[PDB]
């Protein structure tokens, strides 16, 4: 029988599938296109994911595909450079396309035993008391214990789940084409800096094969919500840049709308939604991606101990509850930066204030640490600071803690010479190293990184490790 | 003959009048009502108006007259604490009503000898190459050398002069009503409290003897932009929230713009435009009685030095040049904290950004900073960092800097014990005094406290002198 099937093999399905096999989960994902799409939206990770798969031994790899950036910009293109102190050992932004995510992705997962299954798509389901059926659009049918829907922002399994998407409708759509273009480089430089003077919804960035990537803003709405036409585009670029540049022989022709909407509930019995199954947002700040990777490293391990038959009874509903309102705030954070691009006078206003905020070190590693998600903080209740928080890696007496990771248990780091997990070895690691840098006694970390307990008691410690881990054996 | 007239003895005017008479310039104010406006805007005075108080032995009496107030949601109601470190000896805000403040102001400039004259309009100018003519509604004129426009946001001067008041329109409207209420206070606080979650728009002030000053959103914009009718009112708290309060008995109905507009040249010949009449704004942060006492301040002793014949010739064109980019600043910042108070949902969320910001100090002070006008530096061209700002007062050996500066002159702090301002003594009184707690060697201030120069070395302080204070004698 198979123990979990992804709906859908996106970067969010790819990596939960990933997570799942570190645990023998039996895992196949359901991809609807026979071929890998070949346009990419995301252009990068942020320093949490690159923290990620630095924790699953991906980072040597993803570094050898993609480029490091320092670079300000980030948060509603406010200028400034790099936060220097940015809380992580990881700073920085890794330019990488979507697809070559995607492939990467992909390779592991199925290095990793996967099944992933291209050409198959859901158009149903059933679930009861004991597991979850998908039907696919062929006519057959697959049953597993769980069910996920990572299959994107128009997600079929939200859909039969009957699932509220709540949120703010579009009100602002931008034009986005892989095209041609009929000037010099350096002209198309010079126009485009003097739009972006004003308009910061707009560029165009080379792919390096003659064809750029222009987006430029929409006008007005759209009934069909579908992509636009050359000569919609042609359009759009002489309203916003008095010129269409010559634009000719488009590869890709797309439109994005800024709604912000987040699925009322992450879970609905034996099924799950993941990604953007489970929250759209304007891709001001390049934070989509990033969130679906960390919706999956969320989840994967609570439905591995619920496979494996240890999950405490209100683990995988912590999923819902953690990763929930992360979404939320990246939702919000999108609607402010959209404002801060607008047009409108009293939004150009705010946005000139900002950009004085921004020179303060403060303002400008805050809102990094919010698009990069470093600071996202679960509430798992305790006083210590650091519970809730994900713990950055920190050199060991030799080598340093995120290599210690890639199993996917939870791991003790301990300095105390004194603890022990005894009763939950087979799930949790004992780092004993008092050499490691970290200025507290020792910290419980879950097996996403986030810091369950921090103390000195074994008696303390004991009182907290069922709690993620289940019961003593 | 007549120095200087004053059309309109409002707080601008009247600050100018006081200025002037310190240098015995003959000054008149034609001010239009028969008696003082009992209705007041402004409620309070921010640190740099407070700093100008003292420096003109005015801050006693307006202590008297007010209290003091130390508390956080000055820039768009955005809760917090007062800035602990704000770079002021005079770090509070100075709730005094408008009608308390002309009245000391009044009283000032009649004791220094300004000829107040209530009941005459402004109806018509005329200028040449010797003076200025002033008619009035009833048909009597007046001569003088310089005539001032302190006439307010709809200014005659303005409009005679031809000077274009351009910026952005009204497109938000509130009323303003002092009123008596039909429910305990307890209960109009809960309601307040309830809608000013959202709408922070959106209030009701005790004025102590039952009536309450209530502020409310109107509903669209008005074709007269006359004053509501207590029909209105209730309309408008009905809507926003949901209960008129029983509302009755008005002593008070007016209706406030939000519209930001800058006059486009201070000077015109020998006219020249201050306070309202050369800007308008919403009244967010508290500023537009400050800013024309400062402009007031700036003007006074520059028109006081060309009515003595000693002024060097670009010096009447600074004020427009250093009060101009002031009052664009405050214009926007207005701007900005409008659109901080909007309903939108993009808006809303750029609130949301904020209210994080603010709690980093540098961020709550530099919006204070801002508001309070104590960070004003003006292009004095030097390299020095004081140079263009005002300076603070500081300590002497005994006593404090603004102690001296109440004849209204120029002043050379040096702690060097060499330098010497022979030639200009008339002009500029030299404060030898190392002991200051001042870290310059010397620093050369303007009659409004701004450091024109630091240095200590005698010829380059005789190079700064005819700057601002014309030839030796
Ligand atoms: C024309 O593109 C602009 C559109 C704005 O408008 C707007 C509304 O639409 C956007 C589109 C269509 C995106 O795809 C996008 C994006 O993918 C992304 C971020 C993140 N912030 C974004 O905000 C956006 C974005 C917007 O905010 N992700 C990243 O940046 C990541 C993860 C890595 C990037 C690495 C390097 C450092 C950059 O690529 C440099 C070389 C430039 O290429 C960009 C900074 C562009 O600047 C210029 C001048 O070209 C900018 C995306
Ligand atoms: C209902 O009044 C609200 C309207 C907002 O809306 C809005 C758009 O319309 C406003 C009107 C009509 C104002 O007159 C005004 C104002 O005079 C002012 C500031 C400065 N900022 C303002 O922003 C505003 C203002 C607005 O921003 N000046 C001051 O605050 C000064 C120089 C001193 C005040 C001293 C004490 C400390 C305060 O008076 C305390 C006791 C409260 O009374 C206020 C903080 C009000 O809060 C409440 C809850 O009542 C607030 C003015
Ligand atoms: C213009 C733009 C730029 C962006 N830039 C960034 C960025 O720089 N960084 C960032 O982090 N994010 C970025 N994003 C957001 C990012 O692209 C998405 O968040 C990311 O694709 C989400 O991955 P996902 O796996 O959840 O969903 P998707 O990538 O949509 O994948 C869903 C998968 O489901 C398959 N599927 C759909 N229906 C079914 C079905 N019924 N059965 C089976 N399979 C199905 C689809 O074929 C697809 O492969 C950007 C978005 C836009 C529009
Ligand atoms: C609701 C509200 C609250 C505010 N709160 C604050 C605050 O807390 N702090 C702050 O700093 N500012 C505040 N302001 C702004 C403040 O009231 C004004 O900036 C201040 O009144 C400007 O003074 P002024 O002397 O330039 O003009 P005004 O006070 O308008 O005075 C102009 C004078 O000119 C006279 N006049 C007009 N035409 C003629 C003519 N032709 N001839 C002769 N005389 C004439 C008028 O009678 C009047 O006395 C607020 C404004 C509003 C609307």
């Amino acid at each position: 029988m198979i123990d979990v099937i992804i709906a859908g093999g996106g970067p969010t399905g790819l990596m939960l599938a990933g997570e799942l096999r570190l645990h023998g989960v039996r895992t196949v994902v359901l991809e609807k296109e026979p071929t890998p799409n070949q346009h990419s939206r995301s252009r990068g990770l942020h320093a949490r994911s690159i923290e990620v798969m630095d924790q699953r031994g991906l980072l040597e790899r993803f570094l050898a595909h993609g480029e490091q950036f320092r670079v300000g910009g980030f948060f509603a293109g406010l200028a400034a450079e790099w936060p220097a102190d940015l809380d992580t050992a990881h700073s920085y932004v890794l330019a990488i396309p979507q697809v070559v995510t995607e492939r990467l992705l992909t390779e592991h997962a199925t290095e990793l035993g996967a099944e992933i299954r291209r050409g198959c798509e859901v158009a149903g389901l059933d679930q009861d008391a004991d597991g979850v059926t998908a039907e696919l659009a062929d006519g057959t049918r697959l049953r597993a214990r769980y069910l996920v829907g990572c299959d994107g922002g128009r997600s079929t399994v939200r859909r039969l789940l009957g699932v509220d998407f709540p949120g703010e409708p579009t009100r602002v759509e931008t034009l986005l084409a892989d095209v041609r273009i009929d000037v010099p480089v350096e002209t198309l430089t010079a126009v485009v800096a003097e739009v972006r003077k004003t308009q910061l919804r707009f560029g165009a960035v080379p792919a390096g094969d003659g064809f750029f990537r222009l987006i430029v803003p929409a006008q007005g709405l759209s009934a069909d919500r579908a992509a636009p036409t050359l000569d919609e585009l042609k359009r759009c670029l002489h309203a916003t840049a008095g010129t269409d540049f010559g634009v000719h022989s488009p590869r890709w022709l797309s439109r994005f709308g800024d709604a912000t909407r987040l699925a009322e509930r992450y879970r609905t019995g034996r099924v799950l939604l993941a990604g953007d199954a489970a929250h759209i947002h304007p891709p001001t700040g390049g934070q989509g991606l990033n969130l679906g990777i960390q919706d999956a490293f969320n989840l994967g391990w609570k439905l591995a101990a619920a496979i494996g038959g240890w999950a405490p009874p209100d683990l995988l509903d912590s999923y819902h509850d953690e990763r929930h309102p992360v979404a939320a705030e990246v939702l919000d954070n999108t609607r402010a930066q959209m404002t801060l691009l607008s047009l409108d006078p009293g939004p150009r206003a705010v946005r000139r204030l900002m950009a004085e905020l921004v020179e303060f070190p403060d303002v400008n590693r805050h809102l990094i640490e919010k698009i990069t998600a470093i600071a996202v903080r679960y509430d798992l209740g305790d006083g210590h600071d650091l519970v809730g928080r994900r713990l950055r890696d920190i050199p060991l007496t030799e080598g340093r803690l995120y290599e210690r990771m890639r199993g996917g248990r939870g791991l003790l780091l301990d300095r105390t010479g004194r603890l022990s997990v005894s009763g939950w070895s087979d799930r949790v690691d004992h780092l004993a190293d008092p050499g490691a840098a970290l200025d507290v006694p020792a910290a419980l970390l879950r097996p996403d990184g986030h810091v369950a307990w921090v103390g000195e008691d074994q008696d303390d410690l004991l009182a907290h490790l069922p709690r993620w881990f289940g019961a003593a054996t």
